[PDB]
């Protein structure tokens, strides 16, 4: 039998929810959406739409009765979205939709996108003090998620994930970074599948136990023993490095053509990931990497030290894999349910129902060795994917993946994002699944609304006009 939420958590909590009660409230972002099987005539419905919303009857029905509404009529191959948080927006974003012109809160396509989405678990640098924490008091299929995470990692760990997340005045380390963000991936996708979104691959960059989860390669148990046991070690070696054994990481604008030749001068460097066409993460001795790094600066390419005296990725790793190999005893790998660009394989694709990959080795190559990220998106897009979702509290990743997509010969990839630091979490979650439901993803758009109880939660417009 698992631990409960632990009476800090709850204590945090209520204190929360009175400082959330006691809040400016802030208008909803709305979803509405017009389709219809010619691109011509959903310009049309859109203009029609906006001509009733401004009439007085319109003005006086709410976005939600509106967006309700409209959440009920035949979804058409050539759809649009406008997200709004009052009527003002919402006719602009639909005059915008009928003008075939862009605005920034519209999503307008002429047909489905022709392959599913890749969701991309990755995490490093997205993490911020108050993560997750307003998504938490505030979504109630997400808490549950969470709290089910907290458990497991409470089990495993002895410590609450959940206590961190509501406690402002708490921050993250090494340790306690990769099992919250771990908890929020968890938390943030199965909040997606319960609005009827599914992966079609997933590709890691931690975040590898998350994606595990999500194609079906381990249960939520063994990849929280997996984040879990890679978390604590790692946390516990790079505090005990001083001196002479601290390892820098650092990111240089370099390919890995361009960094086999430079490390001949650099005899310790080692890649950590390879994260875009010319952007790659090397780790090693300081000394080594303050020159990298001049030189790279000398040449006009950019270069950033990151935050760790410890390297993964690196030979560094090596003390700690003997004790990995014994915490991960026990787990149960198994046949994906969805596809896999493992960039701890090379970037290389694992096909649903294929042989299980997520085994003690896997755990301490990944640990090990190099990450294959850029490879592994490469190959999504060679292999026809185009709509990349990434699930974090913060989209670092698809900044990245941005750049292989379009050196791929990609241009108009659908680069979806979940949340992000200073955007309403809430409204973020609105807007990833207003882009999936866009391009024709799997999504359940009538979810998006509550069930109505009344006629007032309708709009006197198709399919539910008042009789
Ligand atoms: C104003 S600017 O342009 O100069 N700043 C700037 N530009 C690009 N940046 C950037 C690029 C990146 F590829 C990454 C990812 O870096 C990782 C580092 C270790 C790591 O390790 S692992 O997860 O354990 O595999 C995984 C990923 C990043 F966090 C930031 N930063
Ligand atoms: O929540 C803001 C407000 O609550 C107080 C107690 O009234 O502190 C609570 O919330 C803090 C922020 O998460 C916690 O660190 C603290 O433990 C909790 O009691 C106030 O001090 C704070 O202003
Ligand atoms: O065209 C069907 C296709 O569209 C999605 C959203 O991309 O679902 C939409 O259409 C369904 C009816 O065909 C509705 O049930 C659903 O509410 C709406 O989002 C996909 O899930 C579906 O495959």
């Amino acid at each position: 039998e698992l631990p409960g939420v632990t009476e800090e958590a709850l204590r945090l909590k209520e204190a929360a929810l009175e400082e959330l009660a006691a809040q400016e409230v802030t208008a909803p972002l709305v979803p509405l959406a017009v389709s219809a099987f010619l691109t011509s005539r959903k310009k049309a419905a859109a203009a029609e739409l906006a001509d009733w919303m401004q009439s007085p009857e319109g003005q006086a029905s709410s976005l939600e009765s509106i967006g309700r509404s409209l959440s009920r009529r035949n979804h058409g191959r050539s759809r649009a979205v406008v997200l709004a948080h009052d009527h003002d927006e919402a006719i602009k974003g639909l005059r915008a939709v009928a003008a075939g012109k862009q605005a920034p809160n519209v999503f307008s396509v002429d047909g489905p996108v022709t392959t599913g989405p890749v969701w991309v678990l990755a995490g490093f640098g997205a993490q911020h003090r108050k993560m997750g924490k307003s998504l938490y008091l505030r979504n109630e299929v997400f808490a549950a998620w969470i709290e089910k995470v907290d458990a497991l990692v409470q089990d495993e760990l002895g410590y609450s994930v959940l206590e961190l997340i509501l406690d402002d005045a708490q921050d993250y380390g090494i340790e306690t970074t990769q099992v919250t963000i771990f908890a929020i991936q968890i938390a943030l996708g199965e909040l997606l599948r319960h609005h009827g979104a599914k992966p079609a691959a997933v590709i890691g960059q931690l975040g590898e136990a998350a994606s595990a989860y999500f194609a079906g390669g381990l249960s939520l148990r063994d990849a929280t023993r997996a984040i879990c046991s890679r978390s604590h070690l790692m946390g516990e070696g790079e505090a005990m490095l001083f001196g002479e054994y601290i390892r820098l990481m650092a990111l240089v604008e370099y390919s890995a053509d361009e960094i086999r030749e430079v490390f001949s001068d650099f005899p310790d460097l080692e890649v950590c990931v390879y994260a875009a066409p010319t952007q790659t993460v090397i780790g090693g001795p300081p000394e080594q990497v303050d020159a990298i790094l001049a030189r790279a600066e000398a040449e006009g390419k950019f270069a950033r030290k990151f935050a760790t005296k410890g390297a993964s990725h690196t030979s560094q790793m090596d003390p700690l894999l003997g004790e990995l190999t014994a915490e991960l005893q026990g787990i149960k790998p198994t046949s994906p349910t969805c596809g896999i660009f493992s960039t701890v394989h090379e970037g290389r694709y694992i096909k649903p129902g294929g042989e299980p990959i997520h085994d003690v080795e896997y755990w301490k190559k990944g640990l090990r060795h190099s990450v294959y990220f850029t490879h592994g998106i490469r190959n999504a897009v060679d292999s026809g994917h185009t709509t990349f979702l990434e699930l974090a509290p913060n989209p670092v990743a698809l900044m990245q993946v941005a750049l292989t997509t379009a050196d791929a010969g990609l241009h108009d990839a659908q680069l979806i994002p979940t949340l992000a630091r200073k955007q309403d979490e809430v409204s973020s979650m609105v807007s990833t699944m207003a882009q999936l439901y866009v391009y024709g993803h799997d999504l359940d758009i009538r979810t998006l609304f509550s069930r109505a109880s009344g006629p007032q939660d309708y709009a006197n417009i198709p399919p539910t006009r008042f009789k």
